[PDB]
């Protein structure tokens, strides 16, 4: 229980995303769309960490081509890993047949005092992300 | 596209207070790529939930898939309604859906009684009740079904 | 106290040496809240067997588990001398074991032929007798037999 | 080393075509440490492949291994062929390959219906019939040598 | 049987991580206890791989909070790194329902010719950790 | 034809004399995956050397390069530190997927294999452990992988 923000990389994953998040126990302060631009995705998370959100997703940006800048956007913000949340939406990704989910780059971790994790695009990889991150956001969230 | 499909609440409360799995079920069938011919509620009671099963095979369907029932209180008879309808279990479907729900920690989807199986020509699949179970067993149902309607 | 257990040790040594699994047993389910109220030893014998589980669902616990004689060998009989007293078969909780006993290279856990299942208000879970697949059965089953004696 | 063997493969089209699977279950069986005492072949036809089952746990080997007929068409008899051979099932085993076959995205393996089990003092088990299936199958089925063991 | 192990506590578990090392074979030499403090435990680490140990265990200050700081601590001791060690456990605590086995930032690598592993501090995640964690140090003391 | 796919085999004995029995075998499968493979290049298990030969590899523009051995835990086990060099970008999601497949399997050079996985230029670049059971489980797991990785690609 907490508050929480979505970043869509640019999606129909905001309204989604929040839906999710409301299920999970979260007030969804707001969707905020981005283009696949590190620094404009580096400011939005930013500004995000600082403005004290318990919770910020990122959908999108996460897979092979020069366009994905969605996890070393996010690194420069990391104070610390959480290698377990990555770990288990790719794996949960893979066992479920979804691909962008099995192969993301998504990085999750703490900035400040806010848990960051980038997901990626498809429908289905914020299903089954959202699905398996939100128990793990809240026992996180209780620090 | 892929196929039809029928959905069975059961649920004693819901047979009135409202139906919230029964549109769930049809969003997620949806992008799975099926029509949801309808949903039928029905009480936590053995035949009930038979007839209802055995008059969605008969009529015209692809995939039946029951809602809740699953657990293990007296009143959870769905799997007892649903065996004698079936021609050949499906385990892989079941297995499938315990192991997900349970690796997503989510206890009735894990520890859930239901069954999946072939009644003539239509796949029949009982599915947990919480929302949780729910959401993860269509994303697991939903590639399966598909593969299990196109072989047949 | 989530509720109640009875142990079945399933050995013939045992039967006829000193019993290793049932205080283990014991420490792992009061882990998860679980009192155990006594283990019971008997040999790998499906009468044996069956006679103390009855015995067991007939105390009217909340869990009685047994350890032991669920492998292949003519003499592993646990699992035939557990059916006929189950009215309801709970294959989530026997897959849940052998899948976890299998991931942690138990051969024994994984391809165990125990079943689980509710007699009357009881249930009942069979785990095969290697001291790693009592641990890891321990381990998997507590949080499932909580969640199951809700009700 | 460990066992000897025998290969029912389950295929029409090979009863009528040459034989795709028996050289490689053979193969992953030897570095498994089988003897294969060789490959049957037989049409999708229950009582055809039961007396197949039949003739290997009575002919003395240790295990048997099916290839393919697990699937849901009305010519998937496999399952139904094996299941009068079994005096202990050991659904660990189906449990297993199905698990892997599915982590693995190999979906015949995932939703087969195939067998496992003793019959008599032999080993059977059903795997299904598409190449990637055999492969993660076999490589799943070292649960063979535990069984054999005993 | 098979080699020497250490086990260092971040401040119960010493006992049981002594218990459970025995049965995957395993002499344990020591119990040493820290206090949540970076240098601490780098020493308590650095102390243990140059007696020669076969194998450190932690347990203990592998989550979030200000004060877990046992990887930081182990980080620079990593001669290579053991991803596949960390992610058994990981994987092991999650489908088990241990959350903090599951979300822990606890390393696992060679230092010298030590195997180390930082182990979450929960009862459940030393139990499944050990149990998982035994036979991969088996072989790893195998190559070694 | 999904791609090109180039085959490294790390091994001091096969480099020092001895036949190559993983090479051919990692063809075949990566035949049935696919992939038209170009030749097996053997390596010593040394770092300077296994560089080359990925780096080679990637300038010549095979879509997929799979390496063999050296992914233990002894001094000589250098691939990893190789294939570092020249990732501008890693799967990790690739090397989790083969490590937690061959755990499963029980097959524990899989299970505990240091390999990265990644893309060097717009080559895929997967170390996979040298055990015999590990190049069958990691090229079952990889193939549909790789596919889906090439075609992001184009």
């Amino acid at each position: 229980v907490g508050r929480a923000l979505v970043i869509v990389v640019d999606d129909h994953s905001g309204p989604l995303v929040t839906e999710l998040l409301g299920e999970a126990g979260f007030v969804v302060d707001g969707v905020v769309v981005v283009a696949s631009d590190e620094v404009e995705i580096r400011n939005a998370l930013n500004t995000a960490v600082i403005g004290g959100v318990d919770l910020v997703v990122s959908v999108g940006g996460t897979g092979v081509t020069p366009r994905d800048v969605t996890p070393e956007a996010t690194r420069e913000l990391l104070d610390r890993e959480l290698l377990g949340i990555s770990e288990a939406l790719r794996a949960s990704g893979l066992a479920a047949g979804i691909v962008d989910a099995g192969l993301s780059r998504g990085l999750a971790g703490i900035s400040g005092s806010t848990l960051v994790v980038n997901i990626a695009g498809s429908r289905a990889a914020v299903r089954d992300g959202m699905a398996t991150l939100g128990p793990l956001a809240v026992q996180i969230i209780g620090q």
